[PDB]
């Protein structure tokens, strides 16, 4: 049975504990992969962890850090990406994973920057690919893909990290590629999406490395129409970005004139939006979550909830979307559901590594308190 | 299928050695999570041990010692908590878990004292919250929930550790809390529950952290009605408490004018009751299962049955209960099981760390000889 | 489903190797249980290695050497006795398991010396007890117990370990007691017996720790009436024992005037009989496998096979005998199979430590030719 | 159900990244075999990796280098080989394995070298054996075999490795040998076949270890007759062989007059051919593969297509063949792959020990650009 996932997102007035991985600690002592890239998708089953690793262990001298070692593999959620757990997926330095009710489908991008390969997976093998078609590290979401009625679908970019690039979105069923569509955003940037399911479409909250300190905001319909543009609030949710009080919205444009980026996430309740973003402006830190009134259609800043899941003093890292299915929950609708990675490590840290762990929330109807489940490693390690 | 759960608990003359998962000796040289409060809990299939890591492994820097770290996960009833084949549960540093013949539902508490959140999971993702409703330390069994006919039990205190504190029960089905109660027990106190099913109710028997030397028991039906007071015996079995020749029980009160206490348990057999109790008087050394006559119903001090399992030479810890279900005995009553903690390390030994082992017992229908199946590790560690 | 086993042994040729664990040599680096006393057991579906653990590792301070740490596991078939793919069975110092085609029985006695008790688990949960009769160390086959028509079956002893003491054959069905009978056997002694399905009985080869050098055979009908003698072949396959040339055989009688022993094994083929042996006369080192024509009936000294499986200077141990399912083989009889343990360690060796790993062949219709698959440690190891 | 693999074999433009196990990276610090002789095999619900231990781990005493300990173990592909995921397969210093749809056969071949003993196991039990006919190293293809229809065909090897040896086909139903076939190749030298499915017959690529740097091809029908000769193609893919510009291919006859070689592999492609070579023609380095038009046929030096695997500046080792089946692909054609060995140590290069990674490739529709997934282990050891 393939998964409809054709349901309403739930809306959700704040985010419980899922779970906690403490990776890195146990990895002081324990065998466990030096990673990075972490996400979380779910079966009808099971909820799992997957991530990139860089082919060695945390506390060997082979940690001393897009390599041709990097592989996709997953675990069951909270686990340890450790090796005695870990479960083979794909070659891979980028990565995007997600189930249609019957298989997992994972698709891993490895090679050449000039020349990258992405090799789609499904059921536990290779079944279709998509060369680079820019020839400027062809890369993907580091999150799930989004499965709808037995077609699954995902975004990619090739091109550029720092100036126009060109961005596509694929379907597949069963693992072979059925569809794309090329998605026309001139002067805006698309890496690294957070898409989830919500009425029957594939919503997606990006990273724009260009321009923009607003994230971008692409919505997929099931046969290959889509809109895009810009996450509308009068909120800015990147990293680097601005104050707040000196940032005005744009549902169409990049605001902020600034470089680099964060991947990230937010959350469509119907007119509003969950957005999170790192506590700091300038650095990885922290990890918050707002909810914003009007915020997926207007430039609104009337911040109506606010939650701390890792505090200013922590560092963070990358966040994710996914998805709950009513198969797991039996709700009328799907549970939104988000991941933060938090690094640890060098350059940042006096270390020869670089690594993350993870927490993971789920929507529920009640606030939860503020509180910072972080990272909670002691660096340096022996091998430093 | 749910499992009814409506049957007697079966009438026992002594309790056979089960498991010993001798996780502190494997530890000294093994991948094995520093833990304390242990439980066991069965499903038609088996049974497993569930565990609060410190989010840290044995012999490491990380188990120098409420943490945002502890987890609670699982394995299979005598294997250590090990690293590779631990199974996530919560984010929790305090939980109950049980069975309702369907799936596994498991409650993790964490968070900030003064607002904590319990996250109720079910089939491993996460279905309802429970907050503080009084800002002081919410908090669980520590032990296996009740499961009657699909519907599961459990009581949870938030309030002061050392005076009069508030005292809840809770009814979920399939992960969603279904109906609660305020237990009102003014001048009692009530924490670290042990329940068990007998004759379609819950049964449990906990712990006076206030001035009792006495345990609290409190029968709970399916439909939130209940009875609480004290267990009736004329033996204490806290810990700390008095001498035996200076004890006079109560049905109704509690007796002996001392603080603290430690986490135990207590079986009806009938009108005569089953009580575990640390051999020595002031600390957690030694544990040992006495069966007074009348004891759940009178004052009695007619000791009938008296079995050793850790010498008082050897450290002991929290004690609990769970039953077999009768998909896996075949019989026509649920058997009775235990479970005893062995805490090491400080602050009574010279060990930057503490952990725990555990032994479980189940009742059989012959009297079995005394022993010693205690911790056996040699300490301090190499990590010392 | 229950498992017939009411097939003929098959007659074999010759015996193939199956498995070789090299848990030693993989423990010196690997998280590997010191242990000994390991066998094999078959259900419809795979064979496991069961194993006596001391609770500790090797390589580890707590190997330093009845304890209340021992436990009985098990991995499958090739498997090293290693922390993590390890299942828990029961608290023991001595040990019995079968499967009757549904779930696995199994055995652990455990408790002080005067006082033991025997557990009995049946699907991984307690099911019922025998206590010591005798008060003098309640003791069991270490090897494969037998099923037949859902009905397993056993042989304990209780009594002095080097005079007379008393046995005991026991049968249960799903894990409870239905059967028991005392042997008559005055002037012999039994231990650790090595037990077989053939022909809808259960035959099994002990070990005399007396006064014999050859071996008792006992062989139990279902309704526990039995017969008891010792192995008629001319040729003498304890250890200690004295030169073949000296032997004569007896079917009734200990025949060699010498103490100790060690746990061995015979199969019945027709009217011959397959042997095991150390190759020493004086010391667990080496081990081969004779036939001997006419020698279950006759004192016979007319060898028509031999195999040597471990050579004369590499260490040996104690071997035992189970059998191949049909559901495994599809076969019209039921194939004998065996395994030697092969003990490294102290005394003999300059260790702290004592432990073994094992080799296990099967039964088939070509003659195999001679080798050695011993151990292959290199002690001391780094602990010593 | 049995696999029918009757289906003719994909023609594939190029051979995408399906796993990388980086197993000597993580045995840095993992506990990881030391193996040699990686092969994959697939059965309808997944591809396995199955390996050679030595029966010792990486970075431990024991590494220090045909055993009595060396053993078939495997894993799930993609995961390194190590202790805690093996699963025991046979005793074993050369072996093959392949899947029938219903149960995995394994053959193992150790013993003396005067007279092995090759175990055949279906199902996880032995079956069957096959002894040693010429007395000279019985051996066989350290790759997959190949089950066509329910019944499953191998080839091996008894005889001299440097001059004219023995070769024989086998087939065997559900573990039992039930057809034997002596090939006639005067002249001619097969070791180390590769082979797969192909319209209904066995289609093997082998190594001349003679006089040939060209190799060896077999074609096996159901009923044992067969077809023997070489390669056709008019490029060598020995190792060692001389250059491509001095080579005149046969279809008939071994070309180049060089001892030694490799094991290696080619796919039929219609008329056409896939074949792999080490980069270098002296050494074990480096990895290409290369289409040649009419290769299979006629002595052709047309290359259409080639892809780079493994640079020429990084080691490889052995290479050979496996096919998806239908049941996970739903193709209507067999999906080829390959895996190549990556060896790393001594005598190249100063460690006491040798072992290999693999990285494996999948036939798809589009052509994958060049790149090397090499080993990337960091040498000497800890332990040299
Ligand atoms: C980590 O690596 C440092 C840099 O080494 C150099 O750069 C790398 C990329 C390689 O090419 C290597 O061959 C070079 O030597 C070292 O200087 C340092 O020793 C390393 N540190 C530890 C603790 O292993
Ligand atoms: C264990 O920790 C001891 C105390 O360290 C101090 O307190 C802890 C809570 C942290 O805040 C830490 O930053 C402080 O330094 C140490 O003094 C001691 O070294 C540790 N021992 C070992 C063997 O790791
Ligand atoms: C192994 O143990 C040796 C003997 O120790 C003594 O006997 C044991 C049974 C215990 O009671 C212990 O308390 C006694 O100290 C030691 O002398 C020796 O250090 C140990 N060796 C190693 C390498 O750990
Ligand atoms: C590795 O082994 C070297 C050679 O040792 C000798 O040869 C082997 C086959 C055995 O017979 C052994 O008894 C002999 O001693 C050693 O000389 C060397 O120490 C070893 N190296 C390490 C680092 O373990
Ligand atoms: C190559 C552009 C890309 C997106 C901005 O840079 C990413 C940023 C990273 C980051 O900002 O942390 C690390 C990513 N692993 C890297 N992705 C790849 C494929 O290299
Ligand atoms: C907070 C009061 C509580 C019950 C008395 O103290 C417990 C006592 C403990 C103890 O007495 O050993 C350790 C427990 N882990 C702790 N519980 C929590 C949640 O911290
Ligand atoms: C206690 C008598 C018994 C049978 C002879 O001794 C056995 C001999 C042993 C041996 O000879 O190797 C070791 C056994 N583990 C031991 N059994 C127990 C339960 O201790
Ligand atoms: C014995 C001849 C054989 C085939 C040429 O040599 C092989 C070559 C090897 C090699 O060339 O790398 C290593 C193999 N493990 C070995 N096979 C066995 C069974 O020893
Ligand atoms: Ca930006
Ligand atoms: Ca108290
Ligand atoms: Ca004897
Ligand atoms: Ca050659």
């Amino acid at each position: 049975q393939f998964m409809q996932n054709t349901e309403a997102l739930c809306d959700v007035k704040g985010f419980a504990p899922f779970s906690k991985d403490n990776g890195i600690r146990i990895g002081s002592r324990g065998h466990v992969f030096v990673i990075r890239e972490p996400f979380v998708s779910c079966s009808p089953t099971e909820c799992r962890t997957f991530f990139l690793t860089q082919g060695s262990l945390l506390n060997d001298k082979h940690s001393n850090g897009r390599s041709p070692y990097r592989t996709l593999m997953s675990v069951e959620i909270g686990q340890s990406p450790n090796v005695y757990q870990a479960r083979f997926e794909a070659v891979a330095w980028s990565a995007t994973a997600c189930h249609d009710g019957k298989k997992w489908m994972t698709i891993g991008v490895t090679g050449p920057d000039a020349k990258a390969v992405a090799v789609v997976h499904y059921g536990g093998i290779p079944t279709d690919v998509i060369n680079s078609w820019a020839g400027d590290i062809l890369r993907t979401q580091e999150s799930s893909c989004t499965c709808i009625l037995g077609e699954c679908y995902w975004v990619m970019t090739d091109g550029p990290a720092n100036r126009q690039a060109q961005y596509r979105a694929f379907k597949a069923k069963q693992g072979k590629i059925i569809g794309q569509v090329e998605i026309s955003f001139n002067g805006g940037h698309i890496e690294e999406c957070s898409c989830y399911p919500n009425d029957g479409k594939v919503e997606c909250v990006c990273r724009d490395n260009w321009t923009g300190t607003n994230r971008p905001v692409l919505v997929i319909s099931p046969d290959l129409s889509y809109r895009v543009g810009y996450l509308c609030a009068g909120l800015s949710s990147d990293t680097p970005r601005g104050e707040d009080s000196q940032f005005t919205g744009s549902c169409t444009s990049p605001v902020g004139n600034q470089g680099y980026g964060v991947k990230g996430f937010g959350f469509r309740q119907g007119n509003d939006v969950w957005m999170g973003r790192t506590i700091s402006r300038t650095s990885r830190s922290g990890f918050e979550i707002l909810k914003v009134r009007n915020g997926w259609v207007q430039t609104s800043k009337e911040q109506i909830k606010r939650q701390v899941v890792v505090d200013n003093l922590n560092r963070s890292g990358y966040s994710g979307s996914f998805t709950l299915p009513v198969e797991l929950t039996k709700r009328d609708c799907l549970v939104p559901c988000f991941w933060v990675e938090m690094i640890r490590g060098k350059p940042a840290e006096k270390t020869i590594w670089t690594s993350s762990s993870s927490i993971v929330m789920c929507g529920v109807d009640h606030e939860v308190a503020d509180w910072s489940w972080h990272d909670g490693a002691i660096l340096p390690f022996d091998i430093d």
